[PDB]
């Protein structure tokens, strides 16, 4: 039966994409530790560019890999709708695709204008904290006739074209809108030629190494499938002859694999599947042979554990991408030997990622045996001090994320959040992987978990007040209060906070004689005290205007030292807020914190 529960893995992969969402989240949000974020995206250009997915463990919205991710997910859903239907994940796949496509629509204000990036890679990567409280500015970047991007435009066109097929039967109106956008985007890409990275500051992250030739063949094919317009298939087969050859021969590239950059490999198979021409079959075969048996003595590096290691970065992502295409190809080819070779290779690579390896551990967060616990992801970590080192363990479980894994062919791996190689996570990492899982569910089955996602509970008070006696006295009480915002369910801002300290007026003390002073207060220092009833009074500290958020050592807290002097007769033992306050800084349950007038911590008299 299933060696691993492929349905559960796919179920968790869909949750991962939901955790990567940007913009205003829906009522039905399943990720309780995620809230609204990136709400002012596009503001700098007068457009609403909210929505879409955060690329990896950061908060930049990189259009090139985001679009590729969409095309791959749609492809898997087209190949194996049954896998998604049986795992009960089809509605989640559609919800994820609609989320990203709704953004592509927003990002395409007019036929030849495509916004391909929101956020600056360097400014974004300098800060380590939750998406909900990002403090930096997020610029919008685009490509147009003046500075084109055939690669990213053609990819987005393919993503929308491929997605339309998925929605065709459900929402024919939406499917039509997607196809219309895809057509315009492809014309733009075909007419105004250029590499997008020459126009937007994405070179250091997602540089178009292969160029755009591969995206022109890839986009044309998908448009053919979405429209049925023969001209597109003609266009694909024409552009195909200009694909990159390798080193010294006329053999088309067969030593790498399909990913966000080079789609050559996918077209080999897609066209072979579509036309049946020996031309495509020869290329597809050479490539898949290099990954399995080798061609001319050369073969992709293999670990003793049986993992295909193509490169240091996203090793598992690469193996997973190849595994998916191998499964698609294995169905079209007639040769029984090649069919078995490719199919078995695919299953072996996915199984390795799910736990069938020398470490006996899953490489999918929150899944299987001994999974990674500390993926390199800002929001999942939940740091409130702008530090990748604290807290030690991630505060949230990023269910479903496939990590980079072993970067070398030695099966070695250490679950370290600071290791951006082994523990990196990203939308494209789960694309081919998910599609492969859909195929495997259809073939081997598996059952999804009835109660998923689990509801996480906070690791402590999120927003609270700590206090301690600063200086002992008899005619006064001097408190050292600390307001803390270490929220993570979800991380939130506290910019309208005030707190009250209640006390009981004592015999012989005139309230007109009570003074509240401070030698250090990050908030306001009040002149009066407030009378409730009888001899119950309170001092109110006003911190409104102060942005207290989990985004740094100074940002997450406000220190407030305050002395309430009442003169002889002052007696704190009958003061409500005084209960439990000692000489060590600790949570003060009787000091109440208000967020715009609404109690958030402590209990009042
Ligand atoms: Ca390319
Ligand atoms: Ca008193």
């Amino acid at each position: 039966e299933p060696a691993f529960n492929y349905a559960e893995a796919l179920q968790k992969s869909m949750f991962f994409y939901e955790a990567q969402r940007s913009g205003k989240l829906p009522e039905n949000n399943r990720v309780s530790w995620r809230g609204d974020s990136g709400l002012n995206d596009g503001a700098d250009v007068g457009l609403d560019l909210t929505g879409g997915w955060y690329d990896a463990g950061d908060h930049v919205k990189f259009g090139f890999p985001m679009a590729f991710t969409a095309t791959m997910l749609a492809w898997g859903a087209i190949e194996s709708p049954e896998g998604y239907i049986r795992s009960g994940q089809m509605p989640y796949l559609k919800d994820n695709l609609r989320w990203v496509n709704d953004y592509f629509i927003k990002a395409h204000p007019s036929p030849n204008v495509l916004y391909v990036q929101v956020g600056d890679g360097d400014a974004d990567h300098k800060w380590w904290g939750p998406a909900e409280v990002m403090p930096m500015e997020r610029p919008s970047f685009k490509v147009d006739p003046s500075c084109p991007g055939s690669d990213v435009a053609a990819e987005t066109a393919a993503a929308m074209a491929a997605s339309s097929i998925v929605f065709a039967d459900d929402d024919p109106a939406y499917a039509a809108t997607l196809v219309q956008h895809a057509k315009q985007l492809y014309t733009f890409a075909d007419t105004y030629r250029g590499v997008y990275s020459d126009c937007v500051p994405a070179g250091a992250f997602y540089n178009s190494w292969s160029g755009y030739q591969d995206e022109l063949v890839w986009g044309a094919y998908w448009l053919y499938k979405a429209t049925g317009d023969d001209s597109y298939l003609a266009k694909a087969e024409y552009e195909y002859d200009f694909l990159s050859t390798e080193q010294q021969t006329d053999l088309r590239s067969y030593r790498w694999t399909i990913a966000w950059d080079d789609k050559s490999y996918g077209t080999y198979v897609l066209l072979a599947k579509e036309t049946g021409k020996q031309k495509y079959i020869d290329d597809a075969n050479r490539w898949l042979d290099y990954w399995t048996v080798g061609v001319n003595g050369q073969r992709v590096p293999y670990s003793p554990g049986g993992m295909a290691v193509l490169d240091t970065w996203g090793a598992l992502r690469y193996a997973a991408n190849t595994a998916f295409v191998a499964l698609v190809y294995a169905k079209v080819i007639d040769d029984p030997v090649r069919k078995q070779r490719y199919h078995d290779f695919a299953v072996r690579q996915i199984n390795y990622a799910l736990g069938d390896n020398p470490r006996n551990s899953s490489y999918v967060v929150g899944f299987g045996n001994n999974p990674p616990r500390n993926p390199h992801h800002r929001t999942a970590h939940g740091s409130w001090t702008d530090s990748i080192a604290s807290p030690a363990e991630n505060r949230h479980v990023l269910y479903g994320a496939l990590v980079g894994g072993p970067g070398s062919p030695n099966d070695a791996y250490t679950d370290d959040r600071q290791d951006y190689v082994a523990n990196e996570v990203a939308t494209d990492y789960n694309a081919g992987f998910s599609s492969a899982l859909a195929m495997l569910v259809e073939e081997y089955g598996g059952t999804p978990l009835a109660d998923f996602p689990p509801t996480e509970e906070p690791d402590g008070p999120e927003i609270f007040v700590e206090a301690q006696i600063n200086t002992p006295g008899t005619t006064f009480t001097e408190i050292k209060a600390m307001i803390r915002n270490q929220s993570g369910w979800p991380a939130r801002m506290l910019d309208k906070g005030t707190f009250r300290y209640w006390f009981t007026l004592d015999e012989g003390v005139d309230p007109a004689d009570i003074t509240v002073s401070s030698a250090y207060n990050q908030c306001a220092t009040p002149e009066d005290v407030h009378h409730v009833s009888g001899d119950l009074y309170y001092v109110e500290i006003d911190c409104t205007g102060e942005k207290i958020f989990p985004g740094g050592q100074s940002e997450h807290r406000r220190e407030v030292q305050f002395r309430i002097a009442g003169g002889p007769g002052w007696d704190p033992s009958n003061d409500w807020s005084f209960q439990g306050i000692g000489n060590e800084l600790a949570p003060a349950p009787y000091i109440v914190l208000y967020d715009d007038g609404v109690p958030v911590w402590g209990t009042a008299p």
